[PDB]
């Protein structure tokens, strides 16, 4: 819901439009997902879209990769329809020479909705030409690429400020940098927030980046509690589990949304919550958040199993260790995986006539034995192989490992 | 010259737009040469540009290539200027279902010079899509990619009908297909030419061969249909943009070479140029237009034995220390000569700014008819004492022996 003083804004992050372009099953869903997030923002009647990084999977994106997301982005950005939004920073920071000004500024390219976007890890720009994919898109007048960072040393982050009726709103942007060097340039204080003064208190005042939340390594992370407290909402890109609830942060006092991926990278629980895209409507100095769930995402279904602790494995396997066995009783776990996958998919698309895609399922498996009562792991690409037709990950169905080393 | 009759047309080939991208010299002279091209369709204000093919020179261009040529096409051709010509043909046989129309009869992107190309032999489609660099820009708007050649084997070409006035054309169109094979589909009478009336000024572009090393590898003007009007060549870099006749067929062949010199022989060394061509009702007119931001190059070639200049000391005598001082002068009477081009194009206008350093090469077969055997020195070094004065550091000259 919006009126001429609330600004609908489309979220979503990490797309990747290129992961699994080969693969003979799954090679659409990379940007036959992507599209339908461009058509939400024209059917949705958005005023704008923003997105967080990792646009493309690959640094040097395939022709394909290119045209479909040129594809999309010309048919649903542009159109006759005007943008209610007014420009008010400077141009000439974050806009070359080339085109100096705002796409939907341009007099020789009409743009109904203007694309806002910064790079992510596998975005980043890199070769000696030193441009990035999104420069490409930028020079085509499709997308809006600002939130550069020159010198990882030294940082100077300056807003994009944007108004539409008598709602200011401050837009920050700041794209990927290796983890762990941007964790020590802000200790440092090497980092600096620009900021408007005459109207400076009214500023809702926006954020969005591209960096672990948490790390693996105790380096490898970007901690909540360094960002300034003046802001008021922020938009985390790199990690790509959907967690598009705004928690707010006590010490901070701001709110953190983590839209997570467009689809899965990765077979990790993570990645198995429910991929959504959130209508974001700011309203003077309060924000609405209207999240809505992707559908042509495909199904995954992913478990945990200890074989020893398991409570059907228990008594066959560790007298016998009969391998054929195994495989029978595993068998009746994965057909039951599979059977709620296409469950959640048939209900998931009751609702509406558009009309089902082969599911993602994933078994992790580790067994152990204390005297010779050892689980017989058959070969990976073996198992896997025998469910051809019925999932879409042929060769990756099941993963089996030990935890001593 | 023209009026609301005559249709000026902006004739280039073989840009190749990313050839030696990564020289620390040359790097720029890729596609600053192409933006010389673009400004001056705008300049000279004609009513289309038609590109022959090899606009790039990788298949797939670098971030920076992509960048430059969408930087020169956005630029020069979009604008506020109406196109007064007319889309007669069919738009579904040439445009895909994605953007149906001509980029200039699209809503919301306002096009002023409409550019037309096919696609060389490095520009060529590879891949999953089957698409190439030119589906991109085509998608971008910017570009209208046409004389797709889906079928090698059965070829079936269409026209682009194209009138400005009462001026009528027919723009026929074919991508590179590889000269060996293309070869023996022409020879089956495999390619059917669709026609359409009126008497339609026909005009076709291809990307072949002209004559080949090969006795199977070109294509030969004779085997064309003869109601063509004109040709123009798109897959040879010399520069022959003066329109012979061709006396069987009854056209004119027109052969504008490359942008730049991909390589260092004579066929490079010929000026290059580009033709404001205009057309009024049956007639074309040719006015070359030669280009300036392209790099001086001076090639010669040397047979030292049957040289007169030098003839006993290197038979008999003492040989490589001398060697180097009688080619020192030769080398360096090129490089004045050089200078003195780039000096009498770029006396005319001020261009206030200093001149660019120029392209030397030479070429020498070395004979001796009995242990007279002059002393040649690595090729590296004799090239490399030169830097600083030629843009081609590493390689100015090649030595060999003809036997083999
Ligand atoms: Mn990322
Ligand atoms: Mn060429
Ligand atoms: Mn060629």
């Amino acid at each position: 819901t919006a009126g001429p003083d609330t600004i609908r804004i489309l979220v979503s992050t990490d797309n990747h439009v290129g992961y699994e372009e080969r693969d003979p099953i799954r090679k659409d869903d990379s940007w036959r997902t992507f599209d339908e997030i461009m058509q939400l923002a024209r059917t949705k009647d958005v005023d704008m879209v923003l997105l967080g990084g990792d646009l493309f999977h690959d640094n040097k994106p395939s022709r394909k990769a290119m045209y479909q997301v040129m594809r999309s982005l010309r048919k649903n950005c542009l159109g006759m329809k005007p943008c209610e939004l007014e420009f008010l920073s400077d141009p000439a920071e974050v806009f070359e020479g080339a085109f100096p000004h705002v796409n939907y500024y341009d007099p020789d390219i009409n743009v109904s909705i203007p694309v806002f976007s910064i790079h992510g890890n596998h975005d980043d720009p890199s070769g000696d030409g030193h441009l990035c994919s999104l420069d490409l898109l930028q020079v085509a007048g499709l997308v809006n690429y600002f939130g550069r960072v020159p010198e990882a040393d030294n940082i100077h982050v300056k807003p994009i400020l944007l108004q539409k009726g008598k709602t200011k709103l401050a837009l920050y942007g700041m794209s990927n940098v290796r983890d762990e060097r941007i964790h020590r340039t802000f200790r440092d204080n090497k980092v600096r927030f620009y900021r408007p003064s005459q109207q400076t208190g009214d500023w809702f005042n926006l954020l969005t980046l591209h960096q672990n939340h948490y790390a693996h390594t105790p380096t490898g992370y970007l901690s909540e509690n360094m960002l300034p407290d003046f802001l008021d909402l922020v938009i985390w890109g790199h990690e790509h589990e959907c967690l598009i609830d705004p928690k707010k942060n006590p010490e901070t006092g701001f709110h953190v949304m983590q839209p997570g991926s467009s689809i899965a990278t990765s077979l990790v629980p993570g990645e198995a919550v429910p991929k959504h895209i959130a209508i974001l409507s700011i309203t003077g100095k309060s924000f609405e958040v209207e999240k809505i769930p992707l559908r042509t995402v495909r199904p995954f279904v992913i478990r945990e199993i200890t074989l020893a602790t398991d409570k059907r494995f228990k008594g066959l396997e560790k007298k016998q260790d009969n391998r054929q066995e195994v495989t029978k009783r595993l068998m009746q776990i994965v057909e039951e995986m599979i059977a709620e996958a296409n469950e959640m998919w048939r209900s998931l698309h009751e609702d509406s006539q558009d009309d089902q895609p082969l599911p993602l399922i994933r078994l992790k498996v580790e067994y152990s034995s204390p005297e010779g009562t050892k689980f017989e792991v058959e070969n990976p690409q073996r198992f896997s192989n025998r469910f051809a037709g019925k999932v879409a990950n042929q060769n990756d169905v099941v993963h089996f490992y030990r935890k001593k080393t």
